[PDB]
């Protein structure tokens, strides 16, 4: 079998796995089928030039046959609503080629959008319409002294998702599905932990963002809803195609995707267009578990399945923070950081550069591919009699053979050391070959004690 720490990694790695299995009955849908799922009216606005650019009014007066609607008093988005308008849609236009331009309706334009409070509870709490209908564009949102919740929207609250959520309808997102409960869904992943747009709490999932008495919802389109809007309008692979940091010391330039403090509840699915990025979860205390895996999900911040990559990104590293954390890398050179605390890093793919950190560090490698000759992973700052080297996943507890030089057969390890450059290694034949067929360099002594094979 395997060590601990392998199966944690392994079984992280696949806790969230969707597709093909039942999940609280119902059938788990991966996020291209959720993507059909949610663009499933056919309705979206018409381009050409290859973008739909949308302009938008915050209605000043109610709109001809206003009164006719049920809705009551008729109210203008004060400059707070707008703002938080302006942030939500941007996030929309952050992942897919849709542009929102405030003005009035243009010829030039592909279709025109409008924002409006009404008094009158009667109405829902805020409601928009798809795009194929009379009322394209159109989203009105409830204010009265009963409902107060789109009177203060703001990162993290359900007023600003409300604003994502009602624009993601006008953009053509149906709601995941036709009193209601979650035991109604068409698919298991049908809650607000995959997309904005479920009327479903994320705990229907298991995953935990908050407790009792608070409130903690994505500000901008999750990994399910990101994959629909795409579906609809195409990629926008020209943001943040640069380097880019998320969470704490983020460069993002988004609210969303920025962390200043340990209690900070961050809920985001990451849209990156290129460029070498990095999860900075370093700022928290509590144990993480950082999924670099394109379209997976992580735990950050004290929280489960909070944060998650969309697919077709791919994120480079990774900085854990002071609890004890796993850290998956993908396919790419990685460069993962333990942070304080004991941690389990999996570089994966291609030649990684991992940082234990302070703590008892293990460093797991799951497949001689992972770390090979040509293409070894670089322990940084490796703490013999301290920190790890978890081989059981590949040699299944077998053991190795700790010799001086390769004498052929199939287990023979070498542990290195190179003084005068405090450079260790560990070479393996897994294949017996009679060479090396998987490597790992460190900074810092490496003893065969250290060693779990
Ligand atoms: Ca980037
Ligand atoms: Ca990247
Ligand atoms: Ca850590
Ligand atoms: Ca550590
Ligand atoms: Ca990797
Ligand atoms: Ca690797």
């Amino acid at each position: 079998g395997t060590s601990s720490a392998f199966t944690q990694i392994d079984n992280f790695s696949h806790f969230y796995d969707r597709g093909d299995h039942l999940v609280n009955g119902k059938p788990s849908f991966t996020v291209d089928q959720v993507a059909d799922q949610l663009t499933r009216s056919g309705a979206s606005w018409h381009d050409n030039d290859g973008v739909i650019n949308l302009t938008y009014t915050f209605l000043t007066a109610p709109p001809v046959g206003y009164a006719s609607r049920g809705l009551g008093t008729f109210s203008q988005f004060s400059a707070l609503q707008k703002e938080q308008a302006k942030l939500s849609l941007e996030s929309w236009a952050d992942v897919a080629k849709v542009t929102f331009t405030e003005g009035p309706a243009a010829r030039g334009d592909d279709g025109h959008m409008t924002f409006a409070n009404f008094s009158a509870s009667n109405g829902g709490a805020a409601f928009a319409y798809l795009p194929n209908s009379s009322r394209k564009g159109e989203s009105w949102y409830l204010i009265n002294k009963d409902y107060q919740v789109n009177k203060t929207p703001g990162e993290g609250n359900y007023g600003r998702q409300t604003l994502t959520h009602e624009i993601g309808h006008t953009l053509g997102l149906s709601h995941p599905g036709d009193n209601p409960t979650y035991r109604d869904a068409v698919y298991a992943e049908d809650t607000r932990a995959y997309s904005v747009m479920s009327y479903w709490s994320e705990k229907n999932t298991g995953q935990v963002f908050t407790k009792t008495g608070e409130g903690a919802y994505a500000s901008a389109p999750l990994l399910d809803d990101i994959a629909a809007v795409q579906k609809l309008y195409g990629a926008n692979l020209e943001t943040r195609a640069d380097d880019t940091v998320y969470g704490f010391n983020s460069t993002a330039d988004r609210d969303f995707y920025s962390a200043t403090s340990s209690t900070d509840k961050l809920i985001f699915s990451v849209w990156d267009g290129g460029g070498n990025d990095t999860l900075d979860f370093s700022g928290f205390s509590q144990n993480q578990k950082i999924n670099l895996t394109a379209g997976s999900f992580s735990d950050v911040g004290g929280m489960t399945g909070n944060v998650s990559i969309a697919q077709g990104v791919t994120i480079e590293n990774a900085i854990g923070g002071s609890g004890n954390d796993l850290l998956i890398g993908n396919d790419a050179a990685n460069v993962l950081k333990g942070g304080a605390g004991n941690d389990i890093i999996y570089g994966g793919g291609g030649a990684d550069v991992l940082w234990g950190g302070t703590g008892s560090d293990t460093f797991v490698f799951g497949a001689v591919s992972d770390s090979t000759p040509k293409a070894a992973d670089i322990i940084k700052d490796f703490q013999s009699g301290f920190d790890k080297i978890d081989l059981t996943a590949i040699t299944k507890l077998g053991g190795l053979n700790f010799v001086d030089a390769f004498t052929g057969h199939a287990g023979d390890a070498i542990v290195s050391y190179h003084q005068a450059s405090n450079a260790g290694s560990l070479q393996v034949d897994f294949s017996g070959q009679g060479v090396a067929d998987f490597l790992v360099t460190t900074v810092g002594q490496v003893a065969t004690y250290d060693i779990v094979a």
